[PDB]
């Protein structure tokens, strides 16, 4: 049974294999507390069910990444760039595989811009109908394992970013809250960087601010 | 103190290198409770003691192997060619090292047969006895470090497999059922993956089928 | 009020006359908790509901029958044929009468496969679709009476068959469990023998391994 | 898988054919309380081990053939021949078949002569070591199906005897005593006999003298 290697599966192949023969990978994982991320998406629903978990946590996302700009960055051979824009990419599972859709000028995007375009993205990979522009220039990647059922994951880093955030599956689990064992809605966040360009003190502040922001998104409010 | 590698230490660190240069991998990992494959290793003690949770846990595997073929595969530099055989490879720990011993046919084997022919291996790996075709030709391998002790694990590739599963030590940890935290046995399983044959979506698909058998074995008889 | 007896009655009145007068048989009864062939049967509904209790209980059988070859066999007039084959018949209401259709290879079908066939069967029955090579052939006989409200039951075997399987109707009925009377949903299974080629050990061995089947279905995979 | 009947098989085939042709049956079944059965089996357990649940069983049987004389008898083609001597035959399970040994002069046995006979009797069916004499020659028959886990059974009458008594298995059931659901050990007794030589009011006063027995063997003083 020889299947040979084309198209959508070819390029995703290629880019894994750029990304593993260049990038020294580190990874570091935060648990998450998702009890107002869910109460918050169930407030939004009338309005604007286009905002999922995913685009809060996405929304949420950009607000770190403003606060902790070497995780939106590349290595060039040494020197790191610093990225202003933050173009989000993000991978969508397609019949035809995995495309990485790319969210572009992300930092000006308030949330339901946000969760309108990711909805729109995934529209057009489901359908076959994205541009080349809208397959390249991201800047930091998502991946969103957890919709699949995946409780914790290791993603590849999208070569040239420093840096990948892996969402593990939200469902409840247990947790110590003021001292007692309770149930709650978690997920684990798996943050692979490249430790040429981010230190373990940069992306432990990026995940504990990010951590902070998805377990009280009124928090967000701060500079806003 | 210099200690020259040879023999089985050798044949390891040959394969491990191997595996490291060319395989860019990525990890995914599911929760699975254990409460329901103890019970059924403890109705088959009379009869079949070499049916431990271990060997119940391999012919859980097999069945998610026949329908995520793909997991089961090698990639050919390009082109996957997906294996009709799977010979489940398996870590034995042995006095003089790792040996990796074979399960050829494991998709013809019920599950007294493959847990007496991993009997029959692990004492020939113990026993130094195993032939050059039994520590060879695996499709798809697995290490069992949960038996030793570790929570959760990060095994490499048997080059030239796509996939390799770690299972984490079995024993009581809190999880919800039903709203309630609760204790039950339950194993952390990953899977380590080749990213150019095996996507996310296939991977999470294996993962999530696999933990559902092993949560209910009686489901296993869908297709049997 | 004269009927005269023609087609599907005449076939059935014919068959009966030969079964009494050849055979001498006994009768063995076991009762049988169906809790989790219920449960199993519930879990099936999404992705498989052709899988209903009574064909969960007909893969049991095929089972049980490959640990009990002499229960699939015939007198040969003296000598013993037992065969390897098991065409089970089974008994369909129609409105022109009993049909019993014949699942051919029953041995060679997994779970899902036996369910279609059987479901097939009743719509051919049904419809006056099957042909006289689906009618005839069987090596066992099953009647499910239970389906139609008989608590138990004593059919006549399907001659030249060595034995018929009654399946009493499925209800709450009190049981004691652990030393308490609790609620069950139970069945009686009524086995009609011919005495000539089965003996009591060989009918009780056969009816307990097929209740403890059908009481923890999980044991099933013990060998498959 | 062609088997030729010979030996013992052949014989009970004969027997049964006999039977079958000749005997119009009929049968009456009654649910039994064992619980002061099996205390008086413990209490004999150091002195008399051989007292069986099975042997205290065919001693109270004995009693009620003494008060029950037309089920120990013959139909003689018309006119029907009453035994005086009660010459008990019962089911022996070997590795050969079904033996059918006989206590001879059963009315002369106390309960521990009946309970030895019987020992040596299944000792002699196991290890092939029976006389001719030890396999002929009953009046009425015993099949101790329960034994074998069957809850209850229709056996076939040993030709020319006028009936046979099958003894479902004892376990724990659900009863009423005095208004209230209750577990007991129970177990369900059938008779089945030759309608041409005993009626139901004589089949019924046997099996309830039976019952009310075994539930209170002290009662069986009343004429010892």
């Amino acid at each position: 049974d020889v299947r040979p290697v084309h198209g959508v599966h070819a390029r995703m192949a290629e880019k894994m294999t750029l990304s593993h023969k260049e990038i020294p990978t580190a990874k570091a994982s935060v648990e998450v507390i998702c009890a107002e991320l869910l109460r918050l998406r169930d407030r939004f629903v009338s309005a604007a069910p286009e905002i999922t978990p995913f685009a809060l946590t996405l929304r949420l996302l950009v607000i770190a990444l403003k606060h902790n700009v070497i995780l939106n960055s590349t290595w060039v051979d040494p020197q790191v760039h610093v990225h202003r824009g933050v173009h989000l990419g993000f991978g969508a599972a397609t019949e035809r595989g995995l495309l990485v859709p790319v969210v572009t000028d992300a930092q000006d995007k308030n949330t339901r811009e946000l969760a309108s375009r990711v909805a729109e993205l995934i529209t057009g990979a489901r359908e076959g109908t994205l541009t080349p522009a809208e397959l390249r220039g991201s800047t930091f990647t998502v991946s969103n394992f957890g919709a699949l059922g995946v409780d914790d994951g290791v993603p590849v880093i999208n070569h040239p970013e420093a840096a990948i955030l892996g969402l593990g599956a939200i469902k409840p689990r247990p947790v110590v809250v003021g001292g007692e064992v309770v149930a709650r809605p978690t997920m684990t966040l798996t943050c692979v960087f490249d430790h040429r360009v981010v230190d373990g003190a940069q992306v432990a502040q990026f995940m504990c601010e990010l951590r902070d922001l998805i377990e009280s998104p009124e928090t967000a409010l701060l500079d806003l």
